[PDB]
């Protein structure tokens, strides 16, 4: 269990390698204004997304950081987003745990 892929289709997405402990941890249990309950988990690096509009500051759960979705580049499925703007890291993806499937690579 080293890669994770989207769980909906597939497509290779990121590594446990490429985890990264923003803040201390690399999970942030974090809520949108829908009220949506989101166990992100940051990623220095990801692929197969494909990132939608322009980056936003609104609501970021991220101090300094703008964010763009990020869906599935092969299937659509939204897996999180990307940040971007910010400082050490300039840039990150905070991608949704419960939608990447984790296996061998
Ligand atoms: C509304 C935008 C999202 C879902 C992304 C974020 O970082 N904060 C949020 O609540
Ligand atoms: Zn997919």
């Amino acid at each position: 269990a080293s890669i994770f892929r989207c769980r909906q289709c597939g497509q290779t997405i990121s590594r446990r390698d490429w985890l990264l402990p923003m803040g201390g941890d690399h999970e942030h249990v974090v809520f949108n204004p829908a009220g949506m309950i989101f166990r992100v988990w940051c990623f220095s690096l990801a692929q197969g997304l494909r990132l939608i509009g322009a980056p936003s500051g609104e609501f970021s759960w991220f101090k300094g950081y703008d964010w763009t979705i990020a869906l599935c580049g092969q299937c659509g499925s939204h897996l999180g987003w990307h940040y971007e703007g910010g400082s050490q890291p300039q840039t990150f993806f905070g991608l949704i745990k419960d939608r990447l499937a984790e296996g061998p690579a």
